[PDB]
């Protein structure tokens, strides 16, 4: 369990950006690491078999905006990026989750196209295939994973933004809704603890959002826990050691650099520490520490 880093990949302030940093929870630490080749926002972060994947995102500059359908793969133990085979379709705003060993890509937009399909990459092909789409179009996309069934939570379907949920059964490639959330969110942070996939903060239509809601997916209830300190959407998240990390964000003010931690235990958010600026569309993930 020792020696995992918090790490954050790419993001938006101004333009996006190629940042690569990574925080060490058990010191505080910050570490600059080597940069994405191309900078991207809206991107997803996973581990697999200990290495780093960067999926999709944009890249928004001042000569342009070009969506991305790259998959990257990180190795801290050479402090290097390599490219991967990309996805069939470029996906900003994506949201990815792992179920035994394979990243599945969700959704996502390509110019004004807002994507229901969804795709798995292999690692050991090398190789991505389409699997069942979802009911809904949805952009900004919460994904996590729960006991190997992949959830796909709130979004923005290209003309209302979406409280729905809807749950990916793998063995039988298809798709069912759940209990929708009790608030509109798109662009929310989405991840698993325990037996709950939390949704914090996003954008409601109206504005940020700090509340925080919880599916329990034996009982098929939404239900609220502490909100966060900060409104935010489009913040990154992530969870290590029994507590979630949410990270950056815009509040409707500032991008944010705090770094907000949840203990389930407690019911509390604590801020834990800053990144060195703020910046929100960040992909997060846990994984060892580099050499
Ligand atoms: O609901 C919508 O229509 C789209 C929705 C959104 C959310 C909150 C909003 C919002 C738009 O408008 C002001 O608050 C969204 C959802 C997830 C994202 C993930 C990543 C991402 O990456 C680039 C990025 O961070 N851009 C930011 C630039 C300035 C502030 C907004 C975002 C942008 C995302 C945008
Ligand atoms: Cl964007
Ligand atoms: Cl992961």
């Amino acid at each position: 369990k020792v020696g995992r880093l918090i790490y954050t990949a790419g993001g938006y302030f101004r333009q996006s950006l190629s940042y690569l940093e990574a925080y060490n929870p058990s010191n505080g630490s910050w570490l600059r690491l080597a940069d994405l080749q191309v900078p991207r926002s809206g991107l997803a972060g996973c581990v697999v078999g200990g290495l780093l994947y960067a999926v999709g995102g944009r890249n928004n500059s001042p000569d342009g905006n070009t969506d991305s359908s790259a998959l990257d793969c990180y190795n801290p133990m050479t402090n290097q990026w390599s490219p991967c085979a990309s996805m069939s379709v470029p996906r900003n705003r994506i949201g990815v989750g792992v179920i035994d060993g394979h990243i599945y890509a969700v959704g996502g937009s390509h110019g004004c196209i807002h994507h229901s399909s969804v795709e798995r990459y292999e690692p050991e092909r090398d190789e991505w295939h389409l699997v069942a789409p979802m009911l809904t179009r949805r952009i900004g996309v919460g994904v996590a994973v729960l006991n190997r069934l992949l959830y796909a939570v709130g979004g923005f379907d290209g003309t209302n933004r979406l409280n729905s949920a809807e749950c990916y059964y793998p063995e039988r490639n298809e798709w069912r809704m759940i209990t929708p959330m009790n608030t509109i969110r798109s662009g929310a942070g989405v991840c698993v603890l325990h037996n709950c996939i939390y949704a914090a903060g996003g954008y409601d239509g109206q504005d940020q959002l700090n509340s925080v809601e919880r599916y329990d997916v034996e009982t098929e209830t939404w239900t609220f826990v502490a909100p966060m300190r900060h409104h935010r959407s489009a913040l990154g998240i992530t969870v290590h050691q029994g507590k979630i990390y949410v990270l950056g964000g815009y509040d409707g003010h500032t991008f944010l650099d705090s770094v907000e931690c949840y203990d389930p235990d407690s019911d509390t958010w604590s801020e834990v520490t800053r990144m060195t600026s703020g910046r929100s569309g960040v992909g997060v993930a846990v994984t060892m520490e580099p050499c």
